[PDB]
């Protein structure tokens, strides 16, 4: 078998639909990228550090959760090539006033744990003078936002335009922060570096064949 960890609420990459079904971007890549390298695809949707902490133990073999590139993490890491963008804004909700990075000096923003968001967070935190709230689960997360115990929650803009587009109580005021190394497969460095070759190649079968492009259209994604 291929053991893929991924996130547990992350739509439009991984998500559940209403009859309880495991969908999106990143399902519908790992099961082609699993056929067309004739691999069985054990995916298991335990949370992004969740998915990491399974990674590093070796419970899994590899991870697609939207998960960005970046030169810090390639040293724990090895990824494929990008098969999406990766950027960061601020969620807030629809009735907040808040608009830029200095409107947050002295209150509470979300990250979750582990991830690209909480990284930057950190970065940024003594230019703009703002408290991180840390959570494993996006649904924590958010659950704090729409309480009003956190002002912004940082996160990746595909996921929160996806959900405004859903209707949910959200608004993207602020800039967007643009990462320049998208969002890869990862397997621990050094290992499975077969499972790595697989997924750029058949990316590169898809992106050719128009599959890549098919699977982004089933999601409102114009690319
Ligand atoms: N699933 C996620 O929350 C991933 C968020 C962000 N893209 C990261 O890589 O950390
Ligand atoms: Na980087
Ligand atoms: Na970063």
């Amino acid at each position: 078998t291929v053991k893929i960890a991924s996130d547990s609420s992350y739509a439009p990459f991984e998500f559940q639909n209403g009859q309880k079904k495991w969908v999106g971007i990143d399902v519908d890549i790992m099961q082609e990228v699993a056929k067309i390298n004739d691999w069985k695809l054990e995916m298991s949707y335990p949370g992004f550090d969740a998915a990491l902490q399974n990674l590093k133990a070796g419970q899994v073999d590899g991870i697609i959760a939207g998960m960005t590139i970046t030169d810090e993490r390639k040293e724990t890491f090895d990824f494929s090539n990008p098969y999406y963008t990766s950027a960061l804004t601020i969620a807030t909700t629809k009735d907040s006033k808040l608009s830029d990075y200095s409107d947050l000096k002295g209150k509470a923003v979300g990250a979750k744990n582990g991830t690209a968001a909480q990284t930057w967070l950190q970065e940024n935190q003594k230019k703009y003078g703002y408290t991180i709230k840390t959570y494993s689960d996006g649904v924590h997360m958010f659950a704090a936002l729409s309480s009003g115990n956190i002002a912004g929650a940082m996160d990746d803009v595909p996921v929160i335009s996806y959900a405004m587009k859903q209707g949910q109580d959200l608004a993207m005021n602020f800039p967007s922060i643009s990462l320049p190394g998208g969002y890869g497969f990862a397997v621990m460095k050094g290992k499975n570096s077969t499972l790595v070759d697989g997924f750029n190649k058949a990316l590169a079968e898809m992106k050719s064949n128009g599959d890549y492009d098919k699977i982004l259209k089933k999601y409102g994604i114009t690319a």
